[PDB]
């Protein structure tokens, strides 16, 4: 298949993507050099993951080797939860496109739906440990994302970590200007996601799976949870056809009309998760992955949880 989905924008998006969470700042720059070389046209970004820099060395030098065009690449970030307020949002994004080395992205995301107290802390806590709120809310930081797009910022926008409500909450604000073109959410065998993709995709908005592989690095990892690629079910869909199981895991949303961005800072893997575009997945196998399931989350935050608009 086509290696770019049409946005409700009107803008192609590629279908696969390189992450860049916890990619360190080190080794990056050269993940996002091979990754280009290799064939990949959009990185996934965040002002969070503190690596915007590095990640732009790298875009900023394949664009002045003449690898690339910057209208051939799709770079995508994402407004911090700290900067859901009016009259921060705008900088927010130009510290991203700085950092980036860019003068516009492609698409900024509302990174997630609940705002927190401004200030240099990402996660501000009150003493008891819970994430101090801001009383801003997610259709007035919607309105701050459209200003972005009229002042040539940002070339799309959109949500991710949004629930079915939420999503349709932005759908239906009153004088909505541009809708969100993208929703970025957790995907996975283990967490299939039926409902809140159909929704999603019935109202034209691409969904992006993050987290495809189960997000093995994860900080919060424990040795009891379920793993995707060691699953031997997975891994025996991949060796019928003598792909890896990592493939497979990046085919499968592919196939359900998905983005997906598989991070790796390991060369070998960045090129290996780019070799999907050669095989398919049979019906009985989508429907067999779909069967597994679980409705388990990597992306989920204890502190967060009593905030008004947390999606889970
Ligand atoms: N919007 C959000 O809230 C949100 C949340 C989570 C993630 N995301 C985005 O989605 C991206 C992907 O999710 P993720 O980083 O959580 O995890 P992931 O892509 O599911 O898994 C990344 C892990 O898999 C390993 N890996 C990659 N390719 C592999 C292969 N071929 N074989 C074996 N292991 C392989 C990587 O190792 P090495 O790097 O050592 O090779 C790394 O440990 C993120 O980086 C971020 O850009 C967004
Ligand atoms: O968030 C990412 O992209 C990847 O994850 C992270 C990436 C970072 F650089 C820092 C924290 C996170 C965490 S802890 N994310 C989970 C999380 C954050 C906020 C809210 Br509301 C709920 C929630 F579940």
């Amino acid at each position: 298949m086509a290696s770019r989905i049409l946005l409700n924008n009107g803008a192609k998006m590629p279908i696969l993507g390189l992450g860049t969470w916890k990619s360190p700042p080190g080794q990056v720059t050269e993940a996002v050099k091979v990754a280009i070389d290799v064939g990949y046209r959009h990185i996934d970004c965040a002002h969070v993951y503190q690596n915007e820099n590095e990640v732009g060395v790298a875009i900023q030098e394949k664009l002045r080797e003449q690898v690339v065009k910057r209208e051939e690449l799709f770079i995508v970030s994402k407004l911090w939860c700290t900067y859901h307020e009016k009259g921060l949002v705008k900088g927010a994004c130009q510290k991203t496109l700085s950092d980036l080395k860019l003068d516009y992205l492609d698409l900024y995301l509302i990174h997630w739906p609940v705002g927190f107290k401004p200030g240099k802390e990402f996660f501000p806590l009150d003493e008891s440990g819970n994430v101090v709120p801001s009383d801003t809310n997610i259709l007035d930081t919607w309105a701050a994302m459209e200003e972005l797009v009229d002042e040539g910022l940002v070339k799309a926008i959109g949500i991710s970590n949004f629930n079915h409500l939420q999503v349709e909450m932005i759908l239906n604000k009153p004088g909505l200007k541009y809708k969100p073109a993208v929703n970025q959410i957790e995907c996975h065998p283990y967490l299939t996601q039926e409902k809140l993709i159909q929704y999603c995709q019935s109202k034209g908005i691409v969904v992006t799976a993050y987290s495809p592989l189960g997000s093995p690095d994860r900080p919060w990892a424990k040795p009891e949870d379920p793993s995707l690629l060691e699953d031997p079910r997975i891994k025996a869909i991949a060796a019928k056809h003598n792909k890896t199981t990592a493939q497979v895991l990046i085919r499968f949303p592919m196939q359900r009309n998905l983005v997906v961005i598989p991070k790796s800072v390991t060369p070998e893997r960045i090129a290996e998760n780019f070799k999907v575009f050669d095989f398919e997945l049979s019906s009985q196998d989508m429907t067999t992955l779909l069967s597994y399931n679980r409705n388990w989350r990597v992306c989920a935050l204890l502190s967060c949880t009593s905030h008004k608009d947390y999606p889970f």
